[PDB]
């Protein structure tokens, strides 16, 4: 599904990622934005590594969820969401916000996507929630 930009915001909203961890929905928002355009079909494979980065966060399979191809992470959590790498593709979100909300809670939090540092840190990102009543 490709989500309009209000619809994203309030359905983020009610579950609960407004200062998730100190993060604003603003934040999330220009995550999702960069991210996937806020598609959650959204995949992309990294030739480089052999991981891929799935849905509307664009999570990796290195740690976050299983697609069985992945080369391993020795021993640490390769699938540190508890998921299957196709949950993270279906039009309902639940599983990808709960996943994107365990993500965060490592020390890194929102700064483990590059994205984000790139194009949302320290940036007026009130674009990306205006007029949408949240
Ligand atoms: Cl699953
Ligand atoms: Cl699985």
């Amino acid at each position: 599904k490709v989500f309009e930009r209000c619809e994203l915001a309030r359905t983020l909203k009610r579950l609960g990622m407004d200062g998730y961890r100190g993060i604003s929905l603003a934040n999330w928002m220009c995550l999702a934005k960069w991210e996937s355009g806020y598609n959650t079909r959204a995949t992309n494979y990294n030739a480089g590594d052999r991981s891929t980065d799935y849905g509307i966060f664009q999570i990796n399979s290195r740690y976050w969820c299983n697609d069985g191809k992945t080369p391993g992470a020795v021993r640490g959590d390769s699938n540190a969401c508890h998921l299957s790498c196709s949950a993270l593709l279906q039009d309902n979100i639940a599983d990808a916000v709960a996943c994107a909300k365990r993500v965060v809670r490592d020390p890194q939090g929102i700064r483990a996507w590059v994205a984000w540092r790139n194009r949302c840190q320290n940036r007026d990102v009130r674009q990306y929630v205006q007029g949408c009543g949240v």
